[PDB]
């Protein structure tokens, strides 16, 4: 079936065990530093929201375990606060991650004078697609970041995200590598639970659609019609977010 499908290509599972996947994803970044030495940080957009939160405090602490087994104190983990013009939820972010480094941009100046660039091509934006030219400036911030500290980007991508596509292309979705993704929204919990993370940082979606929905259907139980027809179709319509840009030789797209 096509729910069994989206599973299988999300990689989601019924359940899992937190101590486990916090391990997995861990190690996964410790590895990847350790096999790409010339890297030295991991840089980290923190809205103050769950997925930042859970990314930024599993980043911390591989950095902190690297440190004390290699003695490279060079390492560092960069969060990066990126504010369109004028920060609790960030604050009790940032206090149960201690981050090496806080850096903040204020991403609403270049916004504008995008914006009046394109005005004097005689193009008017409008407040939707401005919500995605404000991930893509918080993305060319991060990448320059990168850049002069020899890092990577870190993405909060996961299951209960790239189902729906609610992510913007080359935005937020645009990162180097995405220690989150296979968990569904519920499950991200339960791994900040584990953490002991500040409750109040972690506790619908569409078309009537909620997170249970969708975390329900990414377990393989049964939902609603209505719901999992919306779910399918969004998942459908943005599959070339998922992908690299296309070319003669895919056909996933042929209809
Ligand atoms: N109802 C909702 O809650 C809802 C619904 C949709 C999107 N959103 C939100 O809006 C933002 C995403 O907006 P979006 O996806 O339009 O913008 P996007 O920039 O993520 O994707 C649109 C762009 O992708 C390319 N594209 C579109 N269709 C394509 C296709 N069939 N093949 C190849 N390329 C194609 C085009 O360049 C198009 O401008 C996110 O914040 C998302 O969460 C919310």
């Amino acid at each position: 079936t096509l729910q069994q499908q989206i599973i299988k290509a999300l990689g989601a599972k019924p359940q899992i065990n937190a101590e486990e996947e916090i391990r997995r994803s861990v190690d996964f970044l410790k590895s990847y530093l350790q096999t790409y030495p010339f890297i030295k940080s991991l840089v980290l957009g923190i809205s103050g929201g769950q997925d930042s939160t859970l990314a930024g405090k599993l980043c911390q602490m591989a950095i902190n375990e690297l440190r004390l087994e290699t003695g490279n104190e060079s390492l560092q983990f960069i969060a990066v606060r990126l504010p369109y013009g004028v920060e609790q939820d960030c604050q009790d972010a940032i206090a149960f991650i201690q981050p090496d480094r806080v850096l903040t941009v204020n991403i609403k100046g270049a916004v504008l004078a995008s914006e009046q660039a394109l005005r004097e091509a005689g193009i008017e934006l409008s407040d939707f697609v401005r919500g995605n030219e404000k991930a893509r400036e918080r993305m060319k911030a991060q990448y320059s970041i990168a850049g002069m500290t020899s890092g990577v980007v870190v993405g909060t991508d996961h299951a209960a995200e790239a189902i729906t596509g609610f992510f913007t292309k080359y935005g937020d979705g645009g990162t180097d590598i995405n220690p989150l993704y296979r968990l569904n929204k519920r499950q991200g919990k339960q791994l900040l639970a584990a953490l002991a993370c500040p409750e109040h940082l972690y506790k619908e979606v569409a078309l009537g659609v909620t997170y249970d929905n969708i975390d329900d259907y990414l377990e393989g139980k049964n939902v609603p019609q209505q719901v999992a027809r919306t779910i399918e179709n969004w998942y459908l319509k943005t599959e070339h977010k998922r992908r690299p840009p296309i070319t003669v030789f895919d056909d996933f797209w042929k209809k």
